[PDB]
């Protein structure tokens, strides 16, 4: 096929620039995105009943759902949390690749089914069904310097003038507000209402039916009357639009002509739809608008474009008002694609340098200067077929990669340069007879290497993808090189070749064949050395630590706050304002923002939770190890340790916000018999006592859970209820109005609809005592305090109830302990689960549902590999013994990189993983190669097995060598790397160097070796 | 034609007329399914003890193995050979008389006396300035 | 095929001469021969 | 029913318009409510796009829109279909 | 084009003092002038 | 009487039935047991 | 039609350039297909 192009050579630059034009076209439409899709599709079921509890919302809503969330189809499991703030919170996780919009439309299709069943507030509330996906693509905090506006001004600013218009943005797939729009609060005063005769639900009755909207008609509507001649609409009444005219409603006019208004009784104001979180930003008041990107879209654009409106928003905003950003990642991901951007132009770059510098030719160098680009450019081309984008994963896959590029281009002309040097042949010959020469190890090298390369593109999982975006990305890119090995690279060297420090390279090669060939003169000691090397890299490889993804500095970091239980929300404050403190005081140079947040939390959204966003200043202000994320999280729960009142931790984002710590497990309790939750609690009680008395295989063992509270329990008698003539729904509405509010109807603020809330004052709702300042009118016009028909007192009860597949359980999380493999723990801990009480089961969830259901699939992955690998290598030789001594050549390639991973620190994660199948494929090249140029010459020319050995090993040691320091000097600034984004190049760089120097250094004395010993074998 | 287009355009179009059906055909429910028409397999449970009746059985297994099955990916329809439990009150129309009381009084009474109420919190958001105390209140549960 | 059934008419003047109002008639005529779902409650932690 | 264009393009056109968003290929959008109290919002896609799909997507992006319009639309119901935009064929009936 | 409107507004205080609650007026005028809908019956066999 | 979805697979779909029984199996009250009165994928299996 | 009309030159540079690339594959040259690639205005001002 070569020898087609190199009398052709026009044809092949015609081919080429098609690629070139199609990878191209390709990078516009390629998306951009820090991260592909990991996690498996999830629906979350939100819904909100105001004013219960874990209980109440469990019974009237959670259960009610979960028992209509059947028939829907690739259903991985269910989990559901009812919190004591009245929310509920169902997450159903459906198999990966199954269609999101089509299981959000047959979760809220069963929603909408099970709706009528809900109680009437939820159904006003509504319930929301919608996909979660990444965290944020930016958080856009709104801030009031000046003072003038609160927190609820700012969020209905927010809601008003920016989410209708950011929505606009193209690549903006949602957002979200940090905050409540304005909603009319009605404070009930009960001194009033005893004091008028009034009642709670006379205020909502008349509120509701003094604020609706009626059907009115027409004038002259058909059917008309003969002789008609006009026709106009008639409007009759209009939502009221004003605080004042709430004010006048009329709620009774007793018996002298009291009249009595609404704001006799009440205060109206206008305020928030939810009072629970408070958000700040450096102390001063503020909201936020969290920004979620499309499906597919720029990450690079469409966060430009909302700065860009932001900007042009800036002149229309009130005296005071700024924007301000403490969450973005858009600057991380633009910086490490353009350092791998760099590290593919530094390493064409030293691939031109080097083969300069071996290659005096200076003509000759231009030619993989020209056929290395071509293929990263089809690459491209690659993912717009199959759909990928620009993800970290994909360029990272890309730079291990260029390597095989590099070495596959430089081959074959420093080949054809070989030939027309030692045989004086004209280019076109030249190039003919090295083409002739390597004709089909190019197909066996590509061959091999799709076949190292697929297998890992099937793992199943969260994880399948990870290794899916490097397998394809690296598939393709051999693809394309074995064609632009037999395509551009002869055309080139026949039309762009001149017919026609040595010395020392000269002396080398010369003293490096003696050495080869006394090592083949006793070859048992370099068959036990060869043994012994093996060994230490199983006990290397058994012996290193495992990850998921390098945490990374992304500029951002997180400190949570949690206060023991019965907390307020102003004893979050003034632990919460110390860490603002410490942070804008203590790390004034190296932070320059946070974003306080006021009970929100992570495990719970109660009162005592908190979470701040601290948000670090430019990688370019933050010189040396101790200015990094890591160093400065430890100092921050070192000072913050301190706090004997809450319980605050510092740390850092994940590298995947979804799913992290693959050593740890998500281990949970489920109740099968109908036990209870205080017998549950018990062997959940019992599960983590046993599981402390193993401290050498499972660490730090928790629930996921809050502990059981007090509760106020009313009990009300419902003989002295009708004896007294109280009825039971009057008594329990005024008390659901006074202590949870009731959201009554809806009105129109300014041209948007706003909700209208009824509730009690502040200062009448605080303490239990205050019950006795409300009152319940009588059917003859009495009022009756709730002492008389009711009794109180306190009762420990779960203020965060969850649920698993339909039925009771609760969440232990764990890890497992250093040397310890997490399927080694996962083990234990269902051992420990079998002696539990009867009736409690087990079921593992999240990531280790899928470590537990994918298997051991990795070694018959491998296993399948190695088989196709050795056909393929049995087929491009003739004869079955000849490709093990191209298999044996592994170790060498893995023992440098498990050397640099120990050395270095590094964890066995899935960039060292890449990189060490790089290298073992890099390895496998060239053992390929020496190996067929060996049998070429024992065939074509007859000679025994030790002159042939010796010539192939000579005229490939220079390739050899070129690429190796080609590519050494490629990723030694990933290896050196220390800025922004240098863990995960770090990460991927050590380790392939260092495998890439032993698969070279000591593999040429090995390769020769092992085809000798093969030889004289069978 | 696709099976999950058909429903849901159907479940759309029904949607628009479940708002026209009588409250007891809402409250019962309206299921749409996508499913065969003969059973892919019948599973029994029967007790090799006596301490068990037919209600009884039926009730474990709509509670305890109804619930999971229907779940599982491919299974389009389950039909429940009974009935699980179910608070039957039977009423006596000679007692019903002596007392006055009529069916709507008894519905009545239980509608009131078997309600969930939620009743808010103790030092609930918006806090007065000062406040140490956060706990919930618990107003009345359902029967059990 | 066609069967037998109870056709039971209600005469509303008489009801209302009565004093009784055609709401609790139906509703005492569906609840007791027909049974009627009143609401839910928790039995072993389950909803019925 | 009974509101006139005004308000009803408040409550329901400026509540259901802006949600429609991060909807996949799609070219324009434009909504007409009149005084009778019906609103139309059409979502013109683009050619070539999976009709049925973007119903979908259309559907669950407006669900989210449901609890912040107001009840008495919510016995009407809101009705998301696929619509051309001229008549195939009129068929007349008459008494002869 | 914009068209003329007719525009009712009711007195809430008068109303009540009256005797009239705003729970009739409101569905008297919509009977009256808009046409109320207020359940169906069956013609040739077919619900109208 | 279970009754598999359109376009769904007989042989899995009872494999993942039978398997949620044999998790269910443990936590059954002593007395209970399981009976397949109306298999009909065995005699697939058995023709294949 | 305004999407057209944008969209029309575009796919007559795309067109040219691949008749171009072909025939300078298959006739291996470059110029043959320049000096087909001028006849082309003659048979465009003829559409005019
Ligand atoms: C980019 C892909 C374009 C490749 C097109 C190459 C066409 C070509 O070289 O023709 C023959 C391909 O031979 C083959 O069968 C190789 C497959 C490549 C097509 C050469 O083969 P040939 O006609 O010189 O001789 C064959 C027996 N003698
Ligand atoms: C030969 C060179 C190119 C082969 C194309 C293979 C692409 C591929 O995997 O095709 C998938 C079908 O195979 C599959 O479903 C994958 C299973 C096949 C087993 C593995 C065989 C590897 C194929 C050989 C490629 C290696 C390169 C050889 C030089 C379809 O998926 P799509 O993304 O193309 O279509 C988008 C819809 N999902
Ligand atoms: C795609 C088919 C691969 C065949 C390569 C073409 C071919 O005949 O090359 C020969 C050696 O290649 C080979 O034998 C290399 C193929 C190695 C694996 C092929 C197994 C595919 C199933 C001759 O090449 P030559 O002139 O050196 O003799
Ligand atoms: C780019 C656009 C494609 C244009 C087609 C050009 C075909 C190649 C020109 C030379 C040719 O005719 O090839 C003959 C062999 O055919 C072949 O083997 C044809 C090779 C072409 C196969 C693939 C073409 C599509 C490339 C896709 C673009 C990416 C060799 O003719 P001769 O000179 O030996 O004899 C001539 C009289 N007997």
């Amino acid at each position: 096929m070569p020898n087609f192009f190199i009398d052709r050579p026009i044809f092949a630059w015609v081919i080429a620039i098609i690629i070139m034009l199609a990878g191209g076209l390709a990078i516009l439409k390629l998306p951009v995105a820090q991260y592909p899709t990991i996690a498996p599709p999830a629906v979350t079921i939100s819904a909100s009943y105001p004013g219960a509890d874990a209980k109440t919302v469990q019974d009237t809503v959670t259960q009610v759902i979960e028992q209509n969330m059947n028939g829907i189809d690739n259903l991985m499991y269910m989990s559901s949390n009812s919190d004591s703030t009245g929310t509920v919170q169902i997450t159903l996780t459906f198999e990966s690749g199954t269609d999101a919009d089509i299981a959000q439309v047959q979760v809220q299709n069963k929603l909408q089914l099970a709706m009528p069943l809900l109680p009437q507030e939820v159904q006003q509330q509504g319930v929301s069904v919608e996909k979660s996906s990444s965290s944020f693509l930016m958080v856009v905090g709104v801030i009031n310097t000046d003072g003038t506006m609160t927190q609820e001004d700012i969020s209905d600013y927010v809601a008003a003038n920016m989410k209708d218009a950011i929505s606009r943005t193209s690549g903006v797939g949602d957002v979200q507000l940090f905050g409540s729009q304005y909603a009319m609060r009605i404070w009930m005063n009960p001194n009033e209402l005893n004091k008028f005769q009034l009642t709670p639900v006379d205020v909502i009755t008349a509120i509701k039916a003094q604020n609706a909207q009626v059907a009115a008609g027409q004038l002259g509507g058909t059917p008309p009357v003969k002789g008609q001649q006009l026709n106009a609409s008639i409007i009759a009444q209009t939502r009221l639009t004003s605080t004042e005219e709430f004010g006048k409603i009329l709620l009774k006019v007793n018996q002298d002509g009291s009249r009595v208004l609404l704001r006799d009784v009440a205060k109206i104001e206008l305020g928030g739809e939810n009072y629970d979180i408070i958000a700040e930003f450096n102390g001063q008041p503020a909201s936020g608008l969290g920004i979620k990107l499309a499906t597919g879209a720029n990450a690079l654009d469409t966060a430009a474009a909302i700065r860009a409106e932001l900007a042009k928003m800036e002149p229309f905003f009130p005296s005071g008002l700024k924007i301000v950003y403490p969450y973005d990642t858009t600057p991380f991901v633009k910086i490490s694609i353009h350092e791998v951007v760099k590290t593919l132009v530094e390493a064409i770059i030293l691939v031109f340098l080097v083969m300069y510098l071996f290659l005096q030719n200076f003509r000759a160098t231009l030619i993989p200067t020209i056929a290395v680009p071509v293929v990263l450019l089809g690459t491209f081309a690659v993912l717009a077929a199959f759909g990928f984008s620009i993800n970290t994963l994909t360029m990272f896959g890309m730079v291990l990669a260029i390597g095989l590029l590099v070495d596959d281009a430089i081959v074959v002309v420093e080949n054809v340069e070989r030939v027309m040097a030692e045989e004086g042949l004209p280019p076109k010959e030249a190039t003919r007879k090295s083409m002739g020469q390597i004709q089909g190890a190019l197909v066996g090298i590509a061959m091999v290497l799709s076949a190292v390369f697929v297998p890992m593109a099937f793992f199943g999982g969260s994880t399948g993808a990870i290794y899916r975006q490097f397998s394809i990305t690296i598939v393709s890119a051999m693809a394309l090189s074995v064609l632009v090995a037999l395509i551009l690279t002869p055309a080139l060297c026949a039309t762009m070749l001149k017919p026609i420090f040595n010395r020392m390279f000269e002396k080398s090669t010369h003293h490096y064949t003696d050495s080869v060939g006394g090592i083949l003169r006793s070859t048992g000691r370099y068959l036990v050395l060869y043994l012994i090397i093996v060994v230490g890299m199983a006990y290397l490889f058994v012996r290193l630590p495992s990850s998921f993804l390098p945490d990374e500095d992304q500029g951002v970091f997180m400190t949570m706050v949690q206060l023991p239980a019965g907390a307020t929300q102003e004893r979050t404050q003034k632990v919460l304002n110390e860490v603002t403190h410490y942070y804008l005081t203590k790390e004034k140079n190296n932070v320059e923002s946070v974003f306080a947040v006021n009970g929100f939390g992570f495990a719970g959204r109660g009162q005592n939770t908190g979470i701040a966003f601290v948000s670090l200043k430019d990688w370019a202000d933050r010189p040396g190890e101790e200015n990094k994320v890591e160093a400065i999280t430890m100092r921050a729960t070192r000072a913050f340790s301190q706090i004997k009142d809450a319980m605050v931790f510092a740390f850092n984002l994940p590298a995947i916000v979804e799913l992290g710590t693959a050593t740890g497990f998500d281990f949970e309790l489920i109740d099968q018999a109908g036990l209870g939750h205080e017998k549950l609690t018990q062997a959940r009680n019992q599960l983590l006592a046993e599981a402390a008395k193993h401290p050498d295989m499972l660490t730090s063992v928790r629930p996921n859970g809050l502990e059981d509270t007090p509760q106020f329990k009313i009990d009300i008698d419902q003989e002295k209820a009708q004896a007294l003539g109280v009825s039971i729904n009057d008594i329990n509405t005024t008390l659901g109005a006074a202590w949870g509010g009731s959201y009554v109807n809806d009105f129109i603020d300014r041209g948007r609809v706003k909700k209208v809330y009824v509730m009690s004052e502040a200062k009448y709702r605080m303490l239990p005592d205050d019950i006795g300042d409300w009152y319940v009118r009588a059917a003859d016009g009495q009022m009756v305090p709730f002492s008389a028909f009711s009794s109180s007192r306190w009762e420990y009860g779960s203020p965060r109830l969850e649920r698993y597949n339909g039925l009771p359980s609760m969440e232990i999380l764990g890890q497992a302990a250093p040397g310890k493999s997490t399927g080694e723990a996962m083990e234990l801990m269902e051992q420990l689960a079998s002696k539990l009480p009867t009736g409690v089961g087990y079921d593992w969830t999240g990531m280790s549902y899928q470590e537990r259901l994918s298997g051991n699939q990795a070694p018959s992955l491998y296993a399948i590999s190695l088989i196709v690998v050795f056909l393929c290598l049995a087929a491009l030789y003739e004869s079955w013994s000849i490709p093990f001594s191209v298999m044996l050549v592994v170790p060498l390639g893995v023992i440098g990189a498990l050397l640099a991973a120990t050395f270095r620190g590094l964890t066995n994660d899935v960039y060292f993983q890449v990189g060490l199948l790089t290298t073992i494929g890099l390895s496998a090249k060239n053992a390929i190669l020496i190996v067929e140029f060996a049998k070429d010459l024992m065939d074509k020319e007859g000679k025994g097995l030790i002159e042939a050995t010796l010539d192939a090993v000579r005229m490939r040691l220079r390739p050899i060598l070129m690429t190796s320091l080609a590519f050494i000097l490629g990723v030694m600034p990933l290896v050196i790397s220390t800025g922004a984004g240098s863990g995960a190049q770090n990460a991927v760089g050590t380790g392939v160097m260092g495998g890439m120097v032993t698969a070279t250094v000591l593999a040429i004395f090995f390769v020769p070796v092992f085809f000798v010993v093969v030889r004289r074998r069978f």
